[PDB]
């Protein structure tokens, strides 16, 4: 299998197998994608409830530097999921309004490699 | 593979094998995790559009009596589904505002274990 | 493994293998379930931003003639995923309001099988 997962801090990108086919790490919050494919992408955001700057409350999944998905319910923890074909290049990442918003120690998104169709490619 | 499925009514619990290594089953509608790992939930939640009794329409997927998935629409059978990190010992079930607002004999909910990550323990 | 994908046009149906025993296709857009068993849709709505007839703004993806998801954003592209149990016979297809409304060369939309349950038939 691949899969990945960034998250919760203090763990960072935890990836398997260690050095994967299907994905790179970029930074934190930030992978890309390596092999085309159908991938499934998994993650929780937990709102900070005592936060106390300027930002409305939205976290973004973002491929790249689009969001395909925006979390906006501050009073919960929200799952993220779904399935998509990416290509190699492509850019995925979490994005928060404001890192004051969110609870990173409990907050985290993976990915798992699903099929590599020749269709994806 | 690692399968559960609970309904419709009058089938209960259908666990594939039948005693599986990632699940147990509790009671009817509910189950416990014994697998840490990545889990596809699905399932169809079917209104009974002759409800007469006093609850607003509502069926919740729950985590460790939380939901994480609430379903709120009356007027048309609803497929659930969702993509979950579970810890063993999470308990899962599928909790209804009154057993007469929804149809037994065409609800059901079921599970799969996708893959066992190290980085999910 | 049972894949298949349709479009984006020029593209038609693209079977991998070629011909699967888990679907058959049926016309553009539309294919039957052969196996029983639990399936991952997914897919891209594409809207055209130049649409210029009567029809609002809704891409449908069906199972039988019913539609199981609606897509009613007309500002950007949309991702469409689910888990699904299918019996055999199942018809499934996207469907739009207007076929102008949609640019069929980036909407596409595709089915993978995941298990098959003996619960599931």
């Amino acid at each position: 299998a691949c899969v990945a997962k960034f998250g919760p801090l203090p763990s960072k990108w935890q990836m398997e197998p260690p050095k994967p086919s299907c994905v790179n790490k970029i930074s934190d919050w930030k992978l890309k994608i390596l092999q085309n494919g159908l991938y499934i992408i998994y993650g929780q955001v937990a709102p900070d409830p005592t936060y106390k700057g300027f930002a409305p409350f939205e976290v973004q999944l973002c491929k790249n530097k689009e969001a395909i998905q925006t979390l906006t319910n501050n009073s919960k923890i929200q799952n993220l999921g779904g399935i998509y074909e990416f290509d190699a290049g492509d850019i995925i990442e979490l994005r928060f309004n404001s890192d004051d918003q969110v609870l990173k120690n409990n907050t985290y998104w993976g990915i798992v490699l699903l099929v590599t169709p020749q269709f994806s490619s």
